[PDB]
């Protein structure tokens, strides 16, 4: 919950306006915690991971990789122009995505990213 | 462990060889119950699910597919002869991955499939 909060202050901070939380989104026979937001007709959700969910780094990393492409494809098939994010503190992002596997899989995904600071709770980086 | 022990058998009763369980694997500064078998020099690698670990069948999906695509990536820069394997029961097979969405999303990700029956444990279809 905190992390979650965390997001959407960074995001207000950067002018954008949060329209759903959570996003919800049914498509092909089933029902899949999003943040939707939006900023100058621009659309965006977000999906806020803190890497304090499981155990490991890499535990977390395969389900929230899992989701982003499942996000992602439903979507494509409700709001194609909503662009999905996944959200990562700063501090994940220059340990555990500087490591070689995490920085290959990101790559070969197609994962775009919103790196945020926890202690400032504001965005940093907005990669891919 | 049940479930482990379902597909090791099925697999043995193909005339499989079971070679490393777990099948360990670390790439790219990561350390990632994958079941390593062979037959005959054709060499495969199986993730098992029941699809009774989480809550629902798609919070498995999410984890069981980043799983699967994380595994594949490691699988091809270290033993990129082993084909990687999603195991999922029959009764999964016959009524989750019936409905459109995860059935486009396996098909998306070129996720291939060992379809186990659990009460009598054999292998009742290979996909993709
Ligand atoms: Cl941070
Ligand atoms: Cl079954």
């Amino acid at each position: 919950d905190v992390f979650h909060q965390v997001v959407k202050i960074a995001l207000e901070k950067d002018g954008w306006q949060i329209t759903n939380d959570p996003l919800t989104i049914s498509v092909g026979g089933v029902n899949l915690k999003l943040i939707a937001a939006e900023r100058e007709g621009e659309k965006i959700a977000v999906e806020v991971k803190s890497f304090l969910e499981r155990s490991s780094a890499i535990s977390e990393f395969h389900t929230a990789l899992g989701q982003f492409i499942n996000y992602r494809g439903a979507l494509r098939r409700r709001q194609p122009e909503r662009v999905l994010y996944l959200a990562v503190p700063l501090t994940t992002y220059k340990t555990f995505f500087q490591l070689d596997f995490p920085k290959e899989m990101i790559a070969e995904n197609q994962v775009k990213m919103l790196i945020y600071d926890v202690e400032q709770e504001v965005i940093f980086q907005w990669i891919n």
